[PDB]
């Protein structure tokens, strides 16, 4: 969409869950940087009147603010003159249909804008547009349906004239999809299913590509039922609740697709295309350009739907267009983002330990049948195996700074105990099949050895071109929220004791912290209102002792250096 693109220009704005359509979550404001940060202070705060986890971030476009809540989805425009409400919305929602399908917590991700309207994908699947300036209902389709088991967290994108959104049900046996809406009616514009037949897929067997035997090559025919034993790709997951980003000169939609149903391998042999895959669709029609399959016959549930973070950076002596991605699995991934050439696989955490490396030439990672589920069996505890389910990088967002070249990444530090057994498919019930228990991975996050540590997060700096750690903070918890970077010289971020903090880009010194009032698992952004730049956080513990550190909560809190 032009109009937001020119939107994310100005400096002023905040216009899209990632603050530009590349999702580098970098803003060019400098007037707090790296001198001045340790005066920061909170300026304002603002309760959602909501509890349970608050995920995503404020969306601030022509000085008007716009946050989001968790179930029941409240919405809310903030007047930055008078910090007050200029309209809320609150959708009208059955909880009882919902809540018992939502795996992870009632999280919302965010909002998008465009054409005067504000898009919120709401938890019962209902994507509705508001009217930007008065909140009033514009239109609202139902995405999905409940009763499958399908259920909506994750933010929509606005791209050109159409609104993009998935689904979310890799734990219900919901097929996921990617769905484009026209912006001004509601009429659905294309769906691409992330398995199935061509029709479905919007797969094209000879301009589709992929990597294979170390190039770039067409897909071929049923890419994808080729690797599924039957019918099972009709209930087979790769959902899509991750982060959705564009490039405006190729007009091409990126993002990952979730694991392959149901947690019990050996249940479902093949491939499982395209679950656990990297993507690049056409916004006008959703045809594929290209797919990568990062996880080829998942074991471990480690969704594939990071974000696609573009940036042009030199490899090789050379200036490229890139697409970089932090996986679930715990790989660091480097693309060509016109062609879908893989460049750099690299571990973002040294205690990763399921596969070796990932084979250059065929793109697989290369198993170590140890800590592989399938290989140890049905009803057989697979011992140790890093990275836990929830993988080195959740939802959490990364931030890029072009100043340093590097990646910025909110890391979890977390192993796992994984037994998987035999389960059935019932429409509405859950279609997992494993039993996990989860600890502190104990190992140098750098080196891989033990190390006697109980962290269970890392703050992580990361080359791309690469692909390795330049340097990472031990994190007491998971780092859950997503992180922030500027041309201030400083990274934001936010810890589940609720801290706000900055620390230097170059080298990871911590230069302020604040106590929020609760663990912060959503996105740090920033915008200027009147000449001041501001910083803004959702806090409120949820998603994925802990307890004694944070309740539930749901605030906004804004800093500001003072006057
Ligand atoms: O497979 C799925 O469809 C799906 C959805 C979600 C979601 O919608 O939040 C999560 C997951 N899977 C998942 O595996 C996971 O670890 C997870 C963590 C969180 C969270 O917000 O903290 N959501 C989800
Ligand atoms: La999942
Ligand atoms: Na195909």
């Amino acid at each position: 969409n032009s109009e937001v693109e020119k939107l994310t220009k100005n400096p002023a704005n905040w216009a899209t869950w990632g603050g530009n359509y590349h999702g580098t979550r970098y803003s060019e404001l400098k007037q707090i940087n790296t001198s001045n940060v340790k005066n920061l202070q909170p300026a304002w705060t603002f309760s959602t009147g909501v509890l349970r986890g608050h995920e995503g971030g404020p969306l601030v476009v022509n000085d008007v603010m716009y946050i989001h809540t968790p179930f029941p989805n409240t919405v809310y425009a903030i007047d930055q003159k008078t910090q007050a409400v200029i309209w809320e919305y609150t959708p009208q929602q059955d909880a009882d249909v919902t809540i018992p399908v939502m795996c992870c917590d009632t999280v919302n991700r965010g909002l998008a804008y465009g054409d005067g309207k504000i898009f919120l994908q709401q938890s019962d699947t209902v994507l509705t547009a508001l009217d930007a300036k008065t909140g009033k209902r514009v239109w609202s389709v139902q995405n999905g349906d409940p009763k499958l088991g399908m259920t909506n967290t994750q933010a929509p994108l606005v791209v050109k004239d159409k609104v993009i959104t998935g689904i979310s049900g890799g734990e219900f046996g919901v097929r996921g999809f990617l769905a484009a809406y026209n912006i001004r009616t509601g009429e659905l514009d294309w769906k691409g299913y992330s398995m199935g037949p061509d029709a479905d897929t919007l797969i094209n067997p000879t301009k589709t590509t992929t990597w294979k035997d170390g190039k770039v090559q067409p897909v071929g025919k049923d890419s994808s039922t080729s690797t599924w034993e039957g019918d099972q790709w009709k209930i087979g997951g790769g959902t899509t609740w991750g982060w959705y980003s564009y490039d405006p000169e190729l007009n091409l939609v990126y993002y990952g697709s979730g694991n392959p149903s149901t947690w019990n391998p050996a249940q479902r042999p093949g491939d499982n295309k395209w679950s656990m895959s990297l993507w690049a669709r056409n916004a006008d029609t959703g045809e594929v350009k290209w797919v990568y399959q990062m996880t080829p016959h998942d074991e471990w549930d480690y969704d594939g739907i990071n974000e696609v973070a573009l940036v042009d950076q030199e490899i090789k002596g050379q200036m490229r267009k890139t697409a970089v991605h932090f996986d679930r699995n715990g790989f660091g991934y480097t693309l060509d983002r016109v062609t879908g050439e893989l460049l750099v696989a690299e571990k973002f955490d040294k205690a990763v330990n399921w596969a070796s490396h990932v084979d250059m030439k065929s793109g697989r990672p290369q198993v170590v049948s140890q800590y592989s589920t399938e290989y140890n069996g049905e009803d057989v505890n697979t011992e140790g195996v890093c990275p836990a389910a929830l993988g080195s990088k959740n939802q959490q967002p990364v931030s890029y700074s072009p100043q340093t070249g590097y990646f910025y990444i909110s890391g979890n530090h977390v192993c796992m105990d994984y037994e998987p057994f035999e389960v059935e498919y019932t429409a509405g019930q859950p279609y997992v099949g494993a039993t996990l228990s989860m600890f502190p991975a104990g190992k140098d996050v750098i080196t891989g050895k033990e190390d006697g540590s109980n962290n269970l997060g890392q703050f992580t700096a990361w080359d791309a071109t690469t692909g390795k750690i330049i340097w990472s903070n031990k994190e007491q918890f998971s780092v859950w929220s997503g992180s922030l970077a500027t041309a201030g010289g400083v990274v934001f971020y936010g810890t589940l004791e609720g801290y706000l903090k900055a620390v230097d880009a170059k080298t990871g010194k911590e230069l302020y912290r604040f106590k929020t009032p609760s663990g912060i698992i959503g996105n740090v952004n920033t915008w200027e209102y009147e000449g001041k730049q501001y910083v803004g956080v959702l806090s409120g513990v949820g998603g994925w002792s802990l307890s004694s550190y944070t309740k539930l909560g749901g605030t906004l809190t804004v800093f500001a250096l003072p006057n």
